RNA sequence: GGCAAGGGCUUCCCGAAUUGUGGAUAGUUCAAUACUCGAAAAAAUUGGAAGUAGGGUAUGUUGCC
């Protein structure tokens, strides 16, 4: 009841002999002393109550369902839960004594912020901790031969990684449920008391269920499926509701696959994805570029952020070129609610039926994917040969028009997923309404079927009817405007139910306006900060440096940085209006002093045992430092500031780097850095 | 590198019953393991399409002439 410890001493023993690459003899005498120790730790553990000690520490309180993402107990919290956790299950001899005490529980503050697929290095984790004060790493206290040695340092491997990765994740797993959160420019988790969590799990869930979902008898489950895993997500407030699909099928599910079905069930998994489901994504995405290439229409809709600031830095020079000045903008900034959840399954079949009615019922599309090309919409080498490319191969695939259809209606209707209750007794539910979110095509089922919604029902605009910008990035519209007519008809269409007969249900509440009257200083639209009446962009603070995850040499950190730069330094942020460069330089600057500072402050972690090469950091501040002017230079397509913006540059990096002794070489290279003669 | 110890691995047995400071026999080898930098010819440009010599870092390296 309620115990951290759950497996026993010979599989705990044999998890760590396994993973230190260790395969002791049958008559073995060095593993005496940690069998010891651990049945003092599960003794330890056994003897805990847990329960009262969650409640002492943290405390039971009542479930929030008005603000439901309330109820997560602070990480800073669940920190020190935890340390307790670990004082009363580690004897001293645990932890390998005082001093090893103090490095351990420093290491385990480190590995719990982590979060959201963050990773530290073993090396690094698990670095300056004695090995000599660690006694029953064999039967003699005392260091003797250097095969000692190693095997000592490969178990005290084994046993720090079976600290952290067992034992630690199966004490957060007894009391949180932990969870990523939706946003993307913060990649902290949400630590959802254990609890409490279930009875948020079940009334979110029976509510939806009530709306979009159906639920299924016991014997579905006999049928083959597109079988999910219902889970939520919380976004800053509410509940998002995904399904991930399960690496297994519907028969036999829940639970007991053991005897390397567990495997082959895998491996029909990945070879679904990878040999249709994959290559029907490529087509659908395929049949989508053509009609962006053909109707202006279709070619309104964006798949990425970057697109909608170039989207309106082409409109702001097309009135700049037109009128010499922005005029009035009528703006109108709406956006779908619950979109994937409210997709119109027939009129979503129909759209994705006239992608092929042109041509006949077999026609043997054939796709042999590359990463180089997926959505475009250097150096790839095929042509396998005896001198340059000497089970699982490249292979082209031959999907008909049949088959492409069927297996798009199955991920559209028969996917099914799966609510396991309190008492375990699963809930397959069918739904009553669009795709699920998480499913491969579930994202191009809604591109396609928004993009033939924009091309139908805003017709009016593409008949010139010109001067107008209308574009949809996902779910979020925006149209920029001088005319009034045409704010006028767009905004008509969105008080009735024209865009009803798809699944798209304009949000009332969060539709933002500007025109004549209602004058706002600016918009945001999708994480960016648009200026009225002069079509400035500027980007809102929604980007985070990645640098911590899997990135411990210099090499790989320049690196990072070098292309985290040169991606984030994209052309809208350079335009300078001829008489702004304000509204460029300290824009610059923010990426700038950020990425400089974010390697400084890895700088003192990674240089105690990594070597740092000057001249090769003073390559990579050339390479920004030139890509930042002819960038410059290349969307303006003029340059009045272009010495001014390199004098920026170099007072900010002389600015960061005159405090360390290996900086000074930088300061005085920079300053001889100039553009004109 | 010589001498003196002691040890690790491998094998057998005795205890325990998810609670080992127990004994014995032969072979083997006892200072490095991991990580990160990284040269010198005829010049560059580059290190994952996975790098020597030689460095740095963490953990370590018996007493005695």
């Amino acid at each position: 009841h309620m115990e951290m410890i759950r497996p026993s001493i010979q599989t705990i023993l044999q998890d760590i002999l396994s993973f230190s690459g260790l395969n002791p003899g049958r008559s073995s005498k060095r593993y005496r002393g940690f069998k010891s120790l651990l049945s003092r730790i599960i003794a330890n553990d056994k003897k805990c109550r847990y329960d009262i000690l969650y409640a002492k520490f943290i405390g039971t309180s009542k479930c929030n369902f008005a603000n439901v993402v309330s109820n997560k107990t602070e990480i800073s919290q669940v920190i020190q839960f935890v340390l307790l956790v670990l004082g009363k299950l580690l004897p001293l001899d645990a932890w390998g004594g005082v001093s090893n005490k103090k490095i351990i529980k420093d290491r385990v503050v480190d590995f719990l912020l982590l979060g959201a697929n963050e990773k530290i290095h073993m090396d690094d984790l698990f670095r300056g901790i004695r090995l000599k004060d660690f006694k029953w790493l064999g039967r003699a206290h005392q260091i003797s031969s250097k095969q000692d040695f190693e095997l000592r340092t490969a178990f005290l491997k084994g046993y720090l990684w079976w600290l952290f990765e067992h034992l630690l994740k199966n004490i957060l797993r007894s009391f949180w449920y932990i969870t990523e959160t939706s946003s993307i420019v913060s990649l902290e988790l949400n630590y959802f008391p254990q609890y409490l969590w279930k009875e948020l799990y079940e009334s979110w869930v029976s509510k939806y269920a009530k709306n979009n979902l159906v639920k299924m008898p016991s014997k579905i489950q006999r049928e083959q499926l597109p079988c999910g895993k219902i889970k939520l997500i919380p976004k800053r407030s509410s509940f998002r509701v995904i399904c991930v699909p399960i690496k297994r099928s519907l028969k036999l599910l829940n639970k007991k696959l053991e005897l390397d079905t567990l495997e082959k069930e895998k491996r029909e998994f990945e070879r679904y994805r990878k040999e249709v489901l994959s290559p029907v994504g490529q087509i659908l995405r395929l049949k989508l570029s053509k009609l962006r290439d053909t109707y202006e229409s279709y070619r309104a809709s964006v798949h990425s952020s970057s697109d909608v600031a170039e989207k309106i830095s082409d409109y702001r020079d097309s009135l700049l070129t037109r009128f010499g000045e922005i005029p009035k903008l009528f703006i109108l900034k709406f956006d779908m609610k619950e979109c994937y959840d409210r997709l119109s399954q027939p009129v979503l079949m129909k759209k994705l039926e006239e992608l092929f009615e042109n041509q006949d019922n077999k026609t043997s599309y054939y796709v042999r994917y590359y990463a180089q090309l997926d959505a475009s919409h250097h150096n790839l080498n095929i042509l396998s040969s005896s001198r340059h490319l000497s089970v699982d191969k490249t292979k082209t695939i031959a999907l008909q028009k049949g088959n492409i259809l069927e297996v798009c209606r199955s991920q559209i209707y028969d996917v099914v997923g799966s609510v396991k209750d309190a008492r375990g007794n699963l809930h397959l539910y069918k739904r009553k309404r669009g795709v699920f979110q998480g499913f491969s095509l579930s994202s191009i089922f809604c591109d396609i079927l928004y993009s033939a919604m924009v091309h139908d029902c805003f017709q009016f605009l593409w008949k010139s009817k010109q001067d107008f910008l209308f574009v949809r990035l996902v779910d979020d519209f925006l149209l920029v405007t001088p005319d009034s007519n045409i704010y006028d008809q767009v905004h008509n269409i969105l008080s009735g139910k024209i865009l009803e007969s798809y699944g798209a249900f304009v949000n009332k509440d969060k539709t933002v306006v500007v025109n004549q009257t209602t004058t706002k200083p600016s918009i945001d639209f999708v994480g960016l900060e648009v200026n009225t009446t002069d079509l400035s962009i500027k980007r809102n603070s929604g980007s985070i440096s990645l640098v911590t995850t899997n990135f411990r040499t210099f090499k790989t950190l320049v690196k990072y940085l070098k292309t985290f730069y040169q991606l984030n330094l994209e052309g809208f942020l350079l335009d300078c209006s001829f008489g702004v460069l304000e509204n460029v330089l300290e824009n610059m600057g923010s990426l700038l002093r950020l990425v400089l500072r974010e390697f400084k402050t890895k700088f003192t972690s990674i240089v105690k045992y990594d070597t740092f090469h000057c001249y090769k950091f003073i390559k990579f501040l050339y390479d920004i430092s030139n890509y930042t002017i002819v960038k410059y230079v290349e969307t303006n397509s003029d340059w009045d500031g272009a010495p001014e913006l390199l004098n920026c540059i170099k007072q900010i990096i002389v600015k960061e780097f005159s405090s360390f002794e290996s900086y000074s070489e930088i300061v005085e290279w920079v300053q001889t850095l100039n553009i004109v003669d």
